[PDB]
């Protein structure tokens, strides 16, 4: 048994709820927060944005040290750092981004980076601001993710939207 509340049970491991990421982060203080990074960590909009806003720049004062020691991550890699406020631990992880022309296949090596982590809260990757299909992340992520993940959508209409087309 855990504490995440209303959601709609996708399949074995995969539930989804629209809420503000932050809020629920909030609220349940997960072991695990997903933040929807870019490779040099650099929490400017979307999802980033919005954790690193809710700590107060300290994600982001925490992610410049990171990078100044290990260089940038890998599209499709992650790293595990501090959840300050809002979880145990963030786990940044860079899905690739469509407005840079990434390749949308490194998506499953996204997805792979949560099976180390037992129960997460996550946003769907390389969505919003990274530009790919939200219907696509979430068919990669059910095929992929075999853990325990807590989907956050932001948005009401994208999230019936995801809920209604789901085989
Ligand atoms: O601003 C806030 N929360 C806040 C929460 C989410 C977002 C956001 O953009 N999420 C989408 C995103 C962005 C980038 C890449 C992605 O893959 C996705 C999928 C996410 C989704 O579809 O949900 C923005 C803001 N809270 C303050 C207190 C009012």
């Amino acid at each position: 048994v855990n504490s995440f509340s209303g959601y709609l049970k996708l399949t074995d491991n995969v539930y989804i709820k629209n809420a503000d990421i932050v809020e629920e982060a909030k609220k349940v203080k997960p072991t695990v927060v997903v933040n929807a990074a870019n490779v040099y960590l650099k929490h400017g909009g979307g999802v980033a944005g919005a954790l690193n806003k809710a700590t107060n720049n300290a994600m982001q004062v925490e992610s410049d040290d990171y990078i100044a020691t290990n260089g940038p991550l890998k599209v499709g890699g992650s790293c595990v750092l501090s959840g300050h406020n809002l979880a145990k631990h963030c786990l940044h992880v860079v899905g690739p981004n469509v407005n840079k022309g990434e390749d949308i296949q490194l998506l499953k090596s996204a997805y792979e980076n949560f099976n180390q982590h037992e129960v997460l809260l996550a946003p769907l990757l390389s969505a919003g601001i990274f530009g790919a299909d939200p219907i696509h992340s979430l068919r990669v992520c059910v095929d992929t993710v075999r853990t325990n993940v807590y989907l956050a959508v932001f948005d009401k209409n994208l999230y019936d939207k995801l809920v209604s087309s789901f085989l």
